[PDB]
């Protein structure tokens, strides 16, 4: 029924409603990324410097995008994207990415970086990510986790068009 | 009439100021029909952006919106405009001249901008060139990219008074 | 006896203070042509950190280093194990703990100048003379040193847990 | 008489003695660098990001080196350099350069960069400066003030030598 | 070049801290039979002070000492001059500055334990093997050292020492 | 199990208070010819401290002591390890920790009045019947229990004890 | 008669102050050849305390004393019971209560200068002319009157005195 | 008009400062073998006090002294009466006033060093060469003077000295 989008995180205080949403997001990420260790997912989701765009359907977490903004560096690292299995192929992934794009325009961070594996690179291509990295290697080598084996990809946002 | 220059911006600490940015957003938007109004308003009212307001008789008639990147050593030129009935009188040059002198006093000596085919001439007349000495590694991801426009650069001489 | 590893630096505690002195002692005694005052300046410099190796409350070796996150590498400044405790794998455990620490912090490159007395130790830790970090990335950040050989180690990234 | 070296500047929080020394230094820089507009020297010498090493003899400023530390880039820019004409060719300029080196040794900065006229290049050569610039252009362009026409020069410090 | 004397100690700024390291280095190198860790613990102990001898910004000697005002004496803990600066009067100059310092703080007795290689230096600074301070006043306060000689210096507060 | 050491005493929270009660029971049970009220008074006395030995949250032994920093020594008052944890080195690790703690406070002499069942243990810890501390520094600060042997341990501050 | 024991001293309450006047009166009447001004100075001295014997609200005797914790003893300054209440055990109960009170303050030695009229009473309270406290601990702290006998009492912290 | 005031530089108004300078002047002129900078340091020391003798607002004499209440005695530091007020009993009145002062502060011993030119003044004030205060209580607290004679005065607290 009712769909909500919210950008949340564990600030250095957390609504009980927020704390349960964060557990829900860790649950979803963990289940949809089974070889990603759950303790690692938990630490990023609950890290103050990370934020997560929660997708709420009838008060229940059904998807998210966890990310770390690097405003000093001019980009944001996408850490986890996931929709729960029985809600996939319904466009939720696309509305999530769009909402994330809207959120970043309004904070003048205009570049996404992410590692895309073989299971989801096709989704990132359809959201405009390419393998041509325009951000200088020196801007991100020390900041994003290197998921060697997976393909580094980049999205450039246009701050002049509406995404939501 | 009387002509005054003032550097203003949306602080985090006025009404004469606020009304002037509204006017500048108005003029910027009318002279730049391809820049969406909301995008102009978002940048013009962003606190890290400043605008060199040109004013004739209490009325905003021109401005240069800009964004100082002092950690990077350059200022980004964001918007330039002179209201239509006041063009070809030298206001565009006095605004650039004033923006130059102001940047000498804050020891920022490089301007970067993107120019479409219709504005490249104006910037060339203000001393901008297509040859970019500032490295990509310093500006990409900090200045707004504009694919399909030409990146232009101006170098300032601090031993020279511009105004 | 008991073995501890601790990454420490000047802010601190009295415990950390006396460890930094022990490290400055170990570095200075094993590198006697370094000026004593220069080692102390770096060990107590707050953008340097030192990995300390402790045996029964005692400094018996360490590695002092400078991280450059904006450049994706870390400079290794001093490595020393006290004489009585050398040739026991302690140098290897130090470098292994240093490697783990840097993988957790997303820095996958070590740069260091090695001399003729210790280049082989660095070789056995996977360092080589082939420098893949661009010169434009480390020039002016690491203390260049004519008469010594710049070496590089590349680490493999790892997902924690 | 008595000689004193002091690293001084217009900082966050002023001293009456420091202020007058700063006026004195701006006077000496202007009188010895005529091509530099006196008002340009003034705003640099009083800029908080700039420091000046003052050479004091008998309470009176007779020389100085104005410099801008760029620690995130690894070098220091030497901005002005002057000894009052009455005190030149007595080794004061060397002593000044030596103290500035020692000061930078203790602050773990080991490169100097400066633009020198044909008139002054000899003095910097004798302080160990070289036309061979080993810092990449990407590291200093837009940070040091360009003087097109003058020669860019670099001095490398050894943190193991006692310069004072 | 420029000689300077400073009484310092832990309690804390970078210059003092690097000086304390410098004193620890000089003590430890000139007293090889003293554990480096022990020297470091006492030099950096807040009830311990050190009179540091500064030549052109570098530490070239000092005297680490422990004032016992309730007991009426100071314990000399370490004295050293760096090898290349010795036999130039620096050791005598350090002790004189230490005596002058203690006059103004109204402590007029020094106590130290000297091994056979150090007795001569203390004798020439006016120390004696005749101990006037009673055992009940110093035992358990100063660190005793079996095998070394306890020596004592009495100061004249009516005399300019420096 | 998990073994901890805590220096505690009265001045306050309940875990400490139950530890102090356990110490009182252990001391009292191991030393039954000593009035229980007297042990309790001393353990809860604010000028007294106890080094507690904890095994799985429970008190299995300790050393109750009285620091006299003005007199330059500490008095060992009670030493006890519970009966089933004896002859395993806990009594020695307790004394060792107590030694390390006193070196940090520049108290280098322990004194104790040992009975005939305890002298062997104190000798193993380096105590001796040769008292170097003069009578005038300890008489009346510690009670001379008739028939008990005065014993002294001197601590070496250059050495690690734990 | 309702008997009470209170340890009191100056530096305030109305009842305490009238008790102190009453103690100055009893001490002075029972010791007529000691100047009443000197008794008052001591009784009201803030470093002096008095253990007061109270019968039906009225002061009928007491012991004025000076605790010297730094020196590890207490000086007995005056003892008196009013004449109508002598030879009924009051002086013994006072001294017993004084002993208990010093036991819980870790002071185990009393020193006093008895005159010829009071040596018998002090002997019955366990005082001896054999002084174990060394002279250096008490001389100049307690007042030595020519013609008085220094006597000493050693307390046992394991004995219940009251 | 004669006046007696106990004064000191206790961490002083203008009147007290000029009296202290007056006393430094008088002591300096009457004890010319004391360095005038030494007299100044002691007279102005916050732990020292001086009993001033004032005549028509003017300083004509005094006794500078240092109270050691921890040690149970006081050190007589300087004694002087200006030359044209001498042999009038002013110096006796001063010592008596100082005695009265010390009884009300429960200090009963004076210690001082006297050369031959001064021993007879102190003998007339009740000082003896037989020292009862033990060496462990004064050595390193009072200022030694080799070649002078250590003298002692025992005061009696039941005697009004003024
Ligand atoms: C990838 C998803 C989050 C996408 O969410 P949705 O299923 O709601 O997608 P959507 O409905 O909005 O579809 C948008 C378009 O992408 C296409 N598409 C192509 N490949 C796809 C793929 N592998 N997964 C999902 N969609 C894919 C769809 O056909 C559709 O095409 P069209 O519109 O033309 O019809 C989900 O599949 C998921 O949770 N997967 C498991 C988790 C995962 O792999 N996450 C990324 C890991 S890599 C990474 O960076 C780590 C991380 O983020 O977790
Ligand atoms: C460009 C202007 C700001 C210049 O204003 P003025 O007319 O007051 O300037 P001026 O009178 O000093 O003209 C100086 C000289 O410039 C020369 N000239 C040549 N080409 C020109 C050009 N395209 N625009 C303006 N002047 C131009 C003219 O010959 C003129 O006369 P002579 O040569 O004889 O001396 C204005 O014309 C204007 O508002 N234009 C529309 C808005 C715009 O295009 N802004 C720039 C892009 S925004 C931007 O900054 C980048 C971005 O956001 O992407
Ligand atoms: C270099 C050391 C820290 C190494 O410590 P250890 O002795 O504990 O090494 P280790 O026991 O773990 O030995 C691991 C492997 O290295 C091999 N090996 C080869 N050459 C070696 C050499 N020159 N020194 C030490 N080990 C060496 C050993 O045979 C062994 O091989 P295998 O196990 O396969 O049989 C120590 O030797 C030392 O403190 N030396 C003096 C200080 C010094 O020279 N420092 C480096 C300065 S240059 C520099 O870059 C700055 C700095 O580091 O200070
Ligand atoms: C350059 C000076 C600061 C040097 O000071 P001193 O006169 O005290 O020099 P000194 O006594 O220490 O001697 C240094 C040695 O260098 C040699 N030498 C060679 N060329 C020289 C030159 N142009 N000026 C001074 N010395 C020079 C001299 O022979 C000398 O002796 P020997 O040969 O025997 O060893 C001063 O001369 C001066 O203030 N000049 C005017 C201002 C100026 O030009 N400043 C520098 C430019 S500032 C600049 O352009 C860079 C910047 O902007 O920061
Ligand atoms: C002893 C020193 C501090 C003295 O320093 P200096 O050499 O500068 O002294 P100086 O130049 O003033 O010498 C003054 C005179 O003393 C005489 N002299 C006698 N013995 C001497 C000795 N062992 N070393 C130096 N001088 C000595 C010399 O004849 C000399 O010349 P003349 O007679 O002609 O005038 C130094 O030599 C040193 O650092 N030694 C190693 C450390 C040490 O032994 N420290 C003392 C123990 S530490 C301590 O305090 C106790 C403890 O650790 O328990
Ligand atoms: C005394 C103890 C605290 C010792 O504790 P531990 O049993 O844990 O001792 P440990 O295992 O660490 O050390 C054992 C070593 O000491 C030697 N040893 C010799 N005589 C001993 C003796 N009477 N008790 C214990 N050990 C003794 C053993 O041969 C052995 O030799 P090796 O060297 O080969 O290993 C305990 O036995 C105990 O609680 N006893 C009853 C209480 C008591 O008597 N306390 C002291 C009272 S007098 C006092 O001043 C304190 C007090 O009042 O309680
Ligand atoms: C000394 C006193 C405080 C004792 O007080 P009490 O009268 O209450 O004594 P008490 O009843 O408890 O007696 C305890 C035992 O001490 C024995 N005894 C021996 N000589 C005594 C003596 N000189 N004075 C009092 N009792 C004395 C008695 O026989 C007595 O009985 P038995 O032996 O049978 O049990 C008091 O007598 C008094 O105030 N005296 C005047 C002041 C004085 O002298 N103060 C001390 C000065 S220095
Ligand atoms: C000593 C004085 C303070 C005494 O003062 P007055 O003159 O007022 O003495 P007075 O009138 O009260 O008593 C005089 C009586 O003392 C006797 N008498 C014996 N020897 C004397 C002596 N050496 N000095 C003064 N009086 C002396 C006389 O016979 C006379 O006898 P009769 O009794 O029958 O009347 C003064 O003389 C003085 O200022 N002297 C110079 C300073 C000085 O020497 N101060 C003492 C040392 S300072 C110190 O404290 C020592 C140190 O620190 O080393």
């Amino acid at each position: 029924g009712i769909i909500e989008f919210h950008v949340i995180g564990n600030s250095l205080k957390a609504n009980r409603r927020v704390l349960l949403w964060l557990v829900g997001l860790q649950n979803v990420f963990s289940h949809q990324l089974p070889r990603m260790p759950k303790e690692y997912i938990a630490r990023l989701v609950f890290d103050p410097k990370h934020k997560t765009l929660a997708l709420i359907k009838d008060g229940r977490v059904i998807g998210g995008i966890c990310f770390r903004m690097f405003p000093t560096q001019g980009f944001t690292e996408i850490v986890f994207c996931a929709v729960t299995s029985n809600e996939q192929v319904k466009g939720y992934g696309t509305h999530l990415m769009n909402h994330l794009k809207e959120y970043h325009i309004k904070h003048n961070i205009l570049y996404f970086l992410t590692y895309a594996d073989e299971y989801a690179i096709g989704y990132f291509k359809k959201q405009g990510f390419s393998k041509d990295i325009k951000v200088p290697k020196s801007r991100y080598l020390g900041y994003i986790k290197d998921y060697e084996g997976a393909t580094l990809m980049e999205c450039e946002l246009n701050p002049r068009i509406p995404y939501t």
